[PDB]
């Protein structure tokens, strides 16, 4: 820096703000010629580029000046009207709920963040959790419980547990923080009796709950799960969609769904952080979901990524050595790998760079850092051929570190 | 709400945020059939829409995964370059300093609260100052100081007056937040020896300097100044740039240039916030610089908002009564009236809607709201026959007020 010990202008939360080495390590590897299952991306490949060309043309003809002028904080009308008709047809989400444009769920979340949380406010998270998140719910200060999934998502007897025990020491839950469906990373999906039951302990223990959705049209086997917000009879849940994995994430675009009183809030607070959501964006967005391309698009998709998901599960039950154990997800872009333990796969992923294959250590999935055997691994942006050779490498990798 | 006390679950900073009553009904003034100078958006006329679809054909031709693709949260590179080029070239702003791609100034504005401000930290602004910054800035609890302007900006002999008894108090600023030239809302334009004076006094008494530029290139008359940054031998000063008024707003693409240290402080506070600025937005406008079209734009952007400035100001000249005052910008989009005084024009609002005419109230743009006679108008989007006419409305307005 210019101007020497620049941290004496930095506030309190600045001076935490940090790097991740991890993180900038995998920056590094994936401009490399390393295989990497590390990546967080949708491919390319799936990004409906003739419809996105003709959506522009339409709108230079026809919608130029709506969009290249300011927007509303909440939103482009439109936008926001096809969301809920295609919502409520679509998922069965109530009409009752209100509607707020997003410069992308990430800033859903920060939005969350600053309506609801005082430092020390409790959030409980997913063990994994959607590591975005607890970097956006962090500049708040929250205290977090963790509560671990299985098989069939969030344990919420787990969770049912620890509030009983958070009352007996007077203290509460303001917010439950799910991805229940592909999560990311976990790749599993919250079963019905579940979500019903988050819900009774959301009206007995007088909570708010955040369903974060980024995937559930990327369904490749299985039947459609019910929306948590579908289920929501009281107006307790906050849902959010974004564009970002269904049309392309370089539109910035996602919404909210829930109670009135929160959303006017979430518009008031959004007015400070970015004034509006990109318009020209919202109206690509809106052609594509009224133009009914959006429905004509995403079986192909499906189309896309599930023989990738297939050759990933087929390459792990092959190659891993016996005692590692991994997900088997329905949809979405991950699959999540538990190591016999107790492999330390931050330590590990030195090693399986060296043998030319990368992964996320599944580490900084979890609010408290306490699991160090996970790993997340993607399927969706590479492609089938290295998809196996780099199941192998990291295969061979967890042979040579179960060995002195 | 559906949850009742909604209010239960809101942080204490949510618990302030409140709607404007004077923004709502402003709102509801520019959808009716009253002629309204209270509008701050550029006139979609001066949008270069046929270069603007030029270059979304190119960009569907060459750039599209790029365009379609999350991006990196310091912004995408070719854009990053090129403007730190123009910037050079054009205003002589050294290339030591490092740059962001901000979703908006707006978003820049935040992020220096996120960044800086801790609670009671001391803010200078202007009296008058833009609006949303102090909405920006509020969020993080700041103390303002505001130095008053005159017909050639901020009153920097005020400023060192105000600095001289904070350290008498043993306090210190921490930033000048000025909008130094063509200011929203007041017109005017800091000169040039109040520039170096200013920045004299951030060596001195050790602040940062944002200086926010939206308008520098809707200049209409005069000679271009010196930016505040093109002077900053230090890297004590951030410079806010944006393409909302010189492409469209739609894209809400800005940029934010100063010190490594501090950007690379912005950039781990902005990735929690929305993870990367829209990336379609910044190849629009990495093309519409590099490509030579934001050069040849700008000079129509000037003869099309010229007249308009001029028939604002030979309107005030031939229908205001004696003891009005207002300021003479020689560029962008507003001029700033000042009522002999008793008269207030926010109790006057009602009046001029009356008469079929609105302009914004200055008081909502003190950090003290403590200023009562000022009015901002706008002559960007209005048209020149609605120009006159609604300064007619609003002279015989003000005639009628002075009548006790
Ligand atoms: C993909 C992902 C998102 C996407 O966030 P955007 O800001 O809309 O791109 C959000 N939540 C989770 C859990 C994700 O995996
Ligand atoms: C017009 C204006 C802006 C624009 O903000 P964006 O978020 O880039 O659209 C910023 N600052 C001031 C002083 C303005 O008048
Ligand atoms: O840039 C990234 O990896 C984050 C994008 C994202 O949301 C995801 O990885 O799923
Ligand atoms: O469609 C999906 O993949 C998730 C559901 C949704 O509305 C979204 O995209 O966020
Ligand atoms: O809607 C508005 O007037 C706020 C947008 C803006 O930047 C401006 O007015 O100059
Ligand atoms: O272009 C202007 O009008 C101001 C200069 C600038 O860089 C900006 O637009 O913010």
């Amino acid at each position: 820096s210019m101007l020497g010990d620049v941290e004496r202008f930095f506030s309190k939360k600045a001076l935490e703000m940090r790097a991740s080495e991890v993180r900038e390590l995998l920056k590094l590897v994936e401009t490399s010629d390393i295989i990497s299952l590390a990546g967080g991306l949708p491919n390319p490949k799936t990004f409906p580029k003739e419809i996105i060309r003709d959506i522009l043309v339409e709108i230079m003809e026809k919608y130029a000046d709506k969009a290249l002028q300011y927007g509303t904080t909440k939103g482009f009308t439109p936008l926001r009207e096809t969301l809920m008709k295609w919502l409520g047809k679509r998922y069965g989400i109530s009409q009752d709920n209100d509607i707020m444009i997003t410069s992308g769920s990430q800033q859903a979340l920060d939005l969350i963040g600053r309506v609801f949380l005082n430092p020390g406010d409790i959030v409980v998270v997913e063990a994994p959790t959607y590591l975005a998140a607890l970097q956006a719910f962090n500049f708040y200060e929250p205290q977090y419980i963790q509560i671990p999934l299985d098989d069939e998502g969030m344990k919420v007897e787990i969770l049912e547990e620890k509030l009983k025990e958070l009352k007996s020491q007077g203290k509460k839950v303001k917010v439950v923080y799910t991805v229940p469906t592909f999560q990311n990373p976990a790749g599993v999906t919250m079963n019905e009796d579940r979500r019903k039951y988050l819900l009774e302990l959301a009206s007995e223990y007088d909570f708010i709950v955040v369903e974060d959705d980024p995937y559930g049209e990327l369904r490749y086997s299985g039947n459609p799960e019910k929306k948590i917000k579908a289920l929501d009879n009281e107006g307790r849940v906050i849902y959010l969609g974004t564009f970002s994995k269904i049309l392309a994430p370089g539109f910035r675009i996602g919404w909210m769904v829930g109670d009135p009183g929160i959303i006017r809030k979430m518009e008031i607070a959004k007015q400070s952080t970015d004034l509006c959501t990109n318009v020209f964006g919202q109206v690509v967005a809106w052609r594509y979901v009224d133009g009914g391309y959006l429905e004509k698009h995403i079986p192909e998709i499906r189309k896309f990524y599930k023989p990738r998901r297939d050759a990933m599960l087929e390459a792990l039950e092959e190659f891993m050595p016996e005692g590692v154990k991994w997900t088997k997800p329905e949809g979405g872009m991950f699959i999540w790998v538990t190591l016999p333990d107790g492999i330390d796969s931050k330590k590990m992923l030195e090693r399986a760079i060296k043998k030319g294959v990368a992964y996320v250590p599944g580490e900084a999935f979890y609010a408290h850092r306490d699991v160090k055997n996970t790993m997340r691994l993607n399927f969706t942006y590479v492609d089938e051929d290295k998809i196996m050779e780099g199941i192998k490498r990291l295969a061979e990798t967890i042979k040579e570190e179960l060995k002195a």
